[PDB]
């Protein structure tokens, strides 16, 4: 990685192996620049902790497993971090619906920035399948 300008987040694969992977939908995060740089510069979020679910109209992204360390002080919240991430209007609601009644889930996988915000991707399994063992 020499040329380019474009930083890799997150990062997982377990839910593939344990969870068929079916659908997979696109959001975008998008927060200040501060905060941008500390977590480019660092290099650490979330690893087998964090989980993403669908409300309202778009993708939300929840993370338990904060690696970074923004916070000094004595006076903070819970480490979750909640982000909003755009989507659609029908497949939002589509997803929804079949994903979660019929018996799916929804986890986070990759999510870098480049020129200068984040975009996650989002993978759809199931609790195994096919082969019962």
């Amino acid at each position: 990685g020499k040329s380019d300008k474009i930083i890799p987040i997150a990062e997982n694969k377990e839910a593939k192996a344990k969870y068929d992977i079916l659908e997979t939908y696109e959001a975008g995060i998008v927060l200040k620049g501060s905060e941008v740089k500390s977590l480019r510069e660092k290099g650490t979020v979330s690893f087998k902790d964090s989980f993403v679910r669908i409300e309202n109209g778009e993708a939300w992204l929840y993370n338990l497993y904060i690696a970074p360390y923004k916070h000094a002080t004595i006076e903070n919240h819970d480490p979750l971090r909640k982000r909003k991430l755009l989507l659609h209007k029908r497949e939002i609601m589509r997803l929804y619906g079949k994903v979660q009644e019929k018996g799916y889930t929804i986890i986070p996988l990759k999510l870098y920035w480049k020129n200068n915000k984040v975009k996650v991707l989002i993978a759809l399994a199931k609790g195994k399948k096919l082969y019962d063992r």
